[PDB]
């Protein structure tokens, strides 16, 4: 009766969608925003989560969780996790070999699960949905990436639970995107997709097999450190430098200035997707003085270019372990807010001699796209 959703539980950003009256609605949020980053801040007196969240960032970094979906259902010792804390501003400590993140909450020191963080993330999404539909939720899919183990995966759905939803199945993110383009539908036999993940945080190259209905990963390649975030990044140390050279000033010890000036340099960067030229103005931005400068699309793609182009090296690995050539894959996925760089795009479609790219559906919403349809089906 009540319609089940679809949830992709970002590393940087989530989605919500519901398949409802004949097709699948991808739904905004409270600021009009399609996705939602996978923040959550704690204060003196509240808890704030998505938008919300992220945009007090600079203000509050001790207090303020992401990244939660690199934590989640690991063990403390585990050398990714180990490796992931020296460069967080909030902290981590050890309860039984599991991560918690330890955080200033109302006055008072408190430490969460990495699934107690994404379950407010998902409350969110959930929240999300209820406001469009007008009604509650409480049946959902949700998506993990192609390489999580049996520990990953019952974190992230113990997450789902917490939220209040039941969840009807984990899948993987790059069978959902498939599904979202109708590619689980084939002709007879088997046909080779590849999905070309290039999100915020992670890049991940999936190559999966689906023949009658049934997916099977052929192999996988990427970079978990990998994304949108370090072409922010690169635009952060250009302008960095464009301050110096200007007045004579080095931001770069102003935590403050650093991350009021990511968050533009982010901004400019996707304007720059559909338009050649972006304008930054950040009012006060270091000791008073405000920055009102431009940048071309070019001139990001130049910052940019030697990341961009690793994107391929993954790709043609994927394919060596596959045991496939470029010829016989049958369709090529663009999945990831990053996917829609142009520049991207031209590298992956040039890489692969000219083929159409399925890119009709924005590439940060099609898993959640794909999760929807499938809790849709999965409803009956
Ligand atoms: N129009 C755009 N042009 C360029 N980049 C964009 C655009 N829209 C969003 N992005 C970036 O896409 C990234 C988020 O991708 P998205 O797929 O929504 O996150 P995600 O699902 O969490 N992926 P990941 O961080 O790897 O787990 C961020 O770096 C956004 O700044
Ligand atoms: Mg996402």
């Amino acid at each position: 009766k009540a319609a089940a959703i679809g949830i992709d539980l970002g590393t940087t950003y989530s989605c919500v969608g519901v398949f409802q009256h004949g097709k699948v609605e991808i739904i905004a949020n409270d600021q009009g925003n399609r996705t939602t980053p996978s923040y959550v801040a704690f204060t003196d007196t509240e808890r704030l989560i998505g938008d919300a969240a992220k945009n007090q960032v600079a203000l509050n970094p001790q207090n303020t969780v992401f990244d939660a979906k690199r934590l989640i259902g690991r063990k403390f010792g585990d050398p990714v996790v180990q490796s992931d804390m020296k460069h967080w501003p909030f902290q981590v400590i050890n309860d039984g070999d599991k991560p918690k993140v330890q955080v200033s909450y109302k006055g008072e020191t408190k430490a969460f699960y990495p699934e107690e963080i994404s379950s407010m993330v998902l409350t969110k999404m959930k929240e999300i949905a209820e406001a469009y539909l007008g009604y509650p939720v409480t049946n959902a899919v949700i998506t993990v990436p192609a390489y999580f183990n049996d520990s990953q995966r019952q974190a992230t759905k113990d997450a789902g639970v917490i939220a209040g939803l039941n969840v009807l199945r984990i899948i993987n993110e790059p069978t959902a995107a498939a599904i979202a383009y109708g590619l689980d539908r084939t002709g007879k036999g088997e046909r080779n997709v590849l999905i070309f993940d290039l999100g915020g945080g992670t890049f991940d190259v999936s190559i999966l097999t689906i023949d009658d209905g049934i997916f099977e990963v052929k192999a996988t390649a990427g970079d978990t450190h990998l994304g949108g975030e370090d072409f922010d990044n690169r635009l952060v140390n250009h302008f960095v430098e464009e301050f110096k050279r200007k007045h004579k000033k080095d931001i770069s010890q102003n935590k403050r200035a650093v991350r009021r000036l990511r968050t533009a340099c982010e901004r400019a960067k996707r304007t720059l997707s559909s338009s050649t030229q972006a304008s930054l103005e950040i009012d006060s931005l270091f000791e008073g003085i405000d920055f009102y400068t431009s940048i071309t699309r070019a001139r990001f793609e130049e910052l940019c270019s030697d990341l961009f182009r690793s994107t391929l090296e993954p790709v043609e690995k994927a394919l060596r372990d596959a045991k496939l050539d470029k010829a016989q894959i049958h369709d090529l996925v663009l999945v990831g807010g990053s996917t829609r760089i142009p520049k991207v795009q031209k590298l992956l479609q040039d890489f692969f001699n000219g083929r159409d790219l399925n890119k009709s559906i924005n590439p940060d919403e099609a898993v959640a796209y794909g999760a929807a349809v499938q809790a849709a089906i999965l409803m009956g």
